[PDB]
């Protein structure tokens, strides 16, 4: 029911990050679990929860392509990019930090979707 928007945050959402190099990355793509198999690309929206919910809503978000929509304002993000051959773990990521809108998908008010295509 909820259980999309709480996946949502683990798989992409970290508050106040602690520096945003590869080893930022290496080391929260194993907390939040997506290191089994190696997650190829992941992005990490950063500031406050309250932003990335507006988006859902005309306040910080515009309709976009087949039903997704995107935000108005630009949001503090950290792409994490898998590097070497094998997609099992020790996974090994190299960082890039961006600031820009975001296009998300979704379901009653809430962010369940993260359109990874606009940080690759």
């Amino acid at each position: 029911d909820n259980s999309r928007y709480t996946h949502f945050l683990t798989q992409h959402y970290d508050a106040k990050p602690q520096g945003r190099d590869d080893r930022y990355c290496e080391s929260i793509m194993r907390r939040r679990g997506l290191t089994s198999p190696c997650k190829d690309i992941n992005t990490f929206i950063h500031g406050n929860k309250r932003s990335i919910k507006a988006i859902c809503e005309n306040k910080n978000g515009n309709p976009h392509r087949e039903n997704l929509r995107i935000s108005k304002s630009s949001f503090q993000v950290t792409t994490c990019k898998l590097h070497g051959g094998s997609p099992w773990p020790p996974c090994q990521y190299r960082a890039t930090a961006g600031f820009r809108n975001i296009v998300v998908a979704c379901e009653n008010g809430l962010p369940v979707h993260l359109d990874q295509s606009i940080f690759r």
